[PDB]
This record gives C-alpha cells, structure tokens and sequence, in this order.
C-alpha cells in the first residue's frame, strides 16, 4: 500500500535512462501474432480469463530493453497499468545468473532499493505484480527444459534456471502476469514454458518513425534532414535503419563525420560495414588496445560472460586509464545498478569483437570448433560471430579497421567458411541451426561475387519464408549470384 508509493518513487527514477528517455523514445511498431499496450494483459474475444504471460519477440537492437524500461517508467508515473497492476518488477536477465541459487522472494528484493522490503505484503497479491523478464536469450550458460524438480514456493530457494523456468511455466506465482523479451532464436526454448502465452513482435520502427529518430537525434533541423537524406538515397541503409540500434549508428556515425569538414557519405551495404564504418570514426585508443578488445568479447561469449568486472578487463589489457578512452567514445558502458561492472554498448558490439578476434594478425581461435557451437543456447546462439566472420573476411573490402587484419588466416578462414556452407545444404535434417535464409544473411554479408556463386551451387532449392524487407533483399542478392552448370 504506502510501500507502493516508495517502490514507483524508485522506478520513476532509477528508469531515467540519461546514458531524458522520453526525450529521445520513437515509438516502435508491436503486432500481435496494432496492439494497445493498456490492452495487452486483456483477454481476446474468446478468451473470458485474462492473459497472464505475453511474450514480446524481436530483432537484436530493435529495443526491447527500451521498450520494457519505457512500460516501467509509464506505469511508475500513471500511464501505464495504473488500477491493472501494484508492482512491476524489472528482471534484467543478463544480470540473472542460472546456477545462483536463489528464491522468488530474493529476486523481488533486488528491484527494491531499500535493504528490508516488504515482501509478505509485496507477494500479498500475485495477481497484481507483473515481472518484466528483459532479455530471455540473454540468459548467461544453458537453459534446458529438462531441468527439474519444479517450484511451487516463493520462499524457497532453487537454482536459478528452476527458478525462471518455474516462475515461466507459472508453477510459482501462477496468477502473477509475465512479459518476456526475446530475440526469436531463443523463441524454440521459450516455446517450451509458456502456458498461454500472447506473442507479440518489434518490428522497430515505421518508414515515418525513421525520420522522426533522425530528427529526435539531431538538434539541427539542418542536419537532420541532411542526415536522413543520406539513408533516403541508399537502398540498404534505409531497409536496415528500422532497427533502432542501426538508426542510432548511422546517426552517430554521421554525427563524428559532421564534426569534420567532411560531405556526408555513407557507401554502407552490408551490416559489417556498418559496424565497421561506425568502430572507423571512433578510430582517433581503439588501434593499439584493438587485442585486448577482441579478447575480452572472445573469451566473454566462449564462455558466456556478458558483464565483465575490473578484474576481467584488466587481465586483457585494457587498465583504468584505457576503460575510460572506451567510455567517453560510448564503447564500454557501467551497468548492474550502482557496481563496477562494466559491459559492451550492445551484445551485436560483443558479436563483433569475437569475430574480429579470430582474424586479428598475431581462448583458442579455431573457427572449427566455434561453428560446431553455433545454434546453442549456452554459446549465445553465434548468429552474430558467424554473420561478422562472413563480412570481415570480404577480400575485397578494406578500411581501417579492415587494414589491422591478417591477409593469411581471413583466406583459411574464408575456406573453412565455404566448407562449413556445404555442410549445411546438403545435411539439412537438422532441428534448425543455420536457416537456409540465416545462410542467405551470411552470403550477403561476405558480398564477394567468388564465394557466393560457389557457396550457392550447394543448396538444392530455394525453401525460405520471407517476413522483412530485409528477408527479400539479402536473399533476392543470392538468389542473382546463383547460377547453375550451364544457365542460359
Ligand atoms: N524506441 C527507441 N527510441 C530510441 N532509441 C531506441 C529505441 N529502441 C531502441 N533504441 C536504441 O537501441 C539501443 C539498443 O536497443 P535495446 O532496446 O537494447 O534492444 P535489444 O534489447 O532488442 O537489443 C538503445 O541503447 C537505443 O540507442
Ligand atoms: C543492430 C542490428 C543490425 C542487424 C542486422 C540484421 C538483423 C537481422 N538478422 N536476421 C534476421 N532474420 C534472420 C531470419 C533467418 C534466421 N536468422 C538467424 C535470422 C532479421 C534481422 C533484423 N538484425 C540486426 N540488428
């Protein structure tokens, strides 16, 4: 009651987000599988008893930390759920460890600040308290559904995977409502433990909503019209810039080339070069210090660390002194509440480094047995490592960031790719791991007219399900560089 009170105080201000989040949130496309958010935990025209789980799925950097943390600062102000819900209860998942064994009640009392909460009277109405489960695929080492016994106490302290997936299956707390967020590779594990559940996908933002991050971004009507020009006369950057973490890329991008006397131009076309056309104008250190870099999001993702500590990154190089050159520059951000821990801008950024690990000029760096990985849960899914890998290789493409790579292991690697393809096609009895349309993401990325005629010869036909723009464009581009013995 009076509690609540002290609990939306806190929730007002600690989902700022000043890293105002209001002065910069566009609002993103939902679409139920045009949703009214109020609406969300109400029931269909069928369905008399309301929706207890909703599932939001979405693409990595489309916002679904965003968007939880704006329905917490909605609801803490009176916008949103204000007679639906008492509490609301953000899980930042990547901070969940899944052998920690703790309690449901534990869990509340980390979103509380104070250090004796009220859980008795906080767990007094299940029905009313929503947990907000951000970033399921963010859940660091495996999350199995066999995992087992269930519990049915929020008292009682379990593992931390027997904790989510009980809370998940609604086995502890079963009238308390659920939003989790999820990129859709992790939707397979998911699927698994939702009881009814409501799913929901960020399609980020419409063709009008680009234009109006370009213009929430740029202070200058003169720039920001200029800017948005740039991705209004390049095909790619506009089909990618839906994507709110590519917006806040290409902007930033842009912004470090305004600074100079330099015409705007961004001749990007695949999602490698936009990162490293992005990593290029932060490039002033980020060239001496590019080893320990690669090393610490290589070693973080073999071993599924998200949140690195001071003790992590100072064994790979970067000291005090280095971590604020990474900082300042918005590479290497403090989260985990007011603790020195210290985690990349985005996991795309982290996907990125550990690709370029393994083509650095000097863990292991056996592309082999990184691929072998790939589709795994407990690894990050690699979605990202390969599709970087794919890109960087690109013999014929160099920049900066490209010139600090070695020529003679991104050509075995680039062999080892190929081989990896034919695997793939031929073999395709498998319960998914690299789509035939994943594949398609990974021959746009390497671009090179060589390899990708070769690598399409493998598949035996064309069986994809076209959902983006996006879909029709990286796998319309593959679809032109594949021909046949003798066609024509
Ligand atoms: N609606 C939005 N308005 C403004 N920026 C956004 C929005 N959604 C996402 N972003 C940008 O994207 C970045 C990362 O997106 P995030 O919400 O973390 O997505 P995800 O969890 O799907 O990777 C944010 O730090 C911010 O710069
Ligand atoms: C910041 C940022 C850049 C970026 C570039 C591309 C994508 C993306 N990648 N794959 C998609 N769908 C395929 C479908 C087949 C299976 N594979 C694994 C997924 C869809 C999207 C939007 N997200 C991105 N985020």
């Amino acid at each position: 009651k009076d509690y609540r009170k002290k609990y939306r105080k806190y929730v007002r201000s600690r989902f700022q987000c000043i890293e105002s989040l209001n002065k910069r949130y566009t609002r993103l496309r939902l679409i139920k599988e045009p949703i009214k958010m109020e609406l969300l935990f109400d029931p269909d025209d069928e369905h008399s008893e309301p929706v207890h789980t909703v599932v939001f799925q979405g693409a990595a950097g489309i916002g679904k930390t965003i968007l939880a943390r704006k329905m917490m600062l909605d609801w803490a102000s009176g916008t949103l759920y204000q007679d639906r819900f008492d509490y609301l209860f953000y899980i930042h998942c990547r901070e969940v460890s899944l052998v920690t064994q703790r309690s449901l009640g534990d869990l509340i009392m980390s979103c509380c600040p104070d250090p004796n909460p009220p859980i008795h009277k906080i767990v007094r109405k299940p029905s009313r308290i929503l947990f907000l489960m951000d970033g399921f695929d963010e859940l660091q080492g495996a999350f199995d559904e066999h995992i087992g016994p269930l519990c049915t106490d929020w008292q009682k302290a379990e593992r931390g995977d027997i904790l989510l997936s009980s809370l998940i299956r609604k086995k502890l707390l079963p009238e308390a409502s659920l939003l989790i967020t999820t990129r859709p590779v992790a939707l397979e594990k998911l699927q698994h433990l939702l009881d009814h559940p409501r799913h929901v996908e960020i399609l980020g933002f419409s063709e009008a909503k680009r234009k109006e991050y370009f213009f929430k971004y740029f202070s200058d009507e003169a720039q920001a019209r200029a800017a948005f020009s740039l991705i209004q006369e390049n095909e790619v950057l506009f089909t990618m810039c839906f994507i709110p973490l590519v917006c806040w890329i290409v902007c930033t991008g842009l912004k470090q080339q305004m600074e100079s006397g330099k015409s705007l131009a961004q001749t990007s076309k695949t999602t490698t070069a936009v990162y490293v056309f992005f990593l290029s104008s932060l490039l002033q250190g980020l060239c001496a210090h590019l080893w320990g870099l690669c090393s610490l999001a290589a070693d973080g993702i073999w071993n599924q660390k998200i949140l690195f500590e001071e003790s992590d990154l100072r064994n790979h190089g970067l000291q005090k002194a280095d971590v604020s050159a990474f900082l300042r520059m918005n590479l290497f951000q403090k989260e985990v509440d007011c603790e020195k821990f210290y985690s990349f801008i985005h996991m795309t950024f982290q996907e990125f480094f550990a690709a370029m690990y393994y083509l650095l000029e000097e863990p292991s760096r056996d592309v082999t047995v990184l691929l072998e990985n790939y589709g795994k849960f407990e690894k990050g899914y690699l979605i990202f490592v390969v599709r970087f890998l794919f890109g960087l290789v690109n013999q014929e493409r160099t920049s900066y960031l490209e010139k600090k790579l070695s020529c003679k292991i991104s050509q075995q690697i680039r062999l080892e790719l190929l081989k990896w393809i034919e695997v793939k096609a031929k073999a395709k009895k498998l319960q998914i791991q690299p789509s035939q349309l994943e594949l398609f993401y990974c021959l746009y990325e390497m671009q090179e007219e060589d390899f990708v005629q070769r690598a399409m010869d493998y598949f035996p036909k064309i069986e994809i399900n076209l959902s983006t723009r996006m879909d029709h464009m990286v796998s319309s581009f593959c679809i032109e560089n594949c021909h046949r013995v003798e066609s024509l």
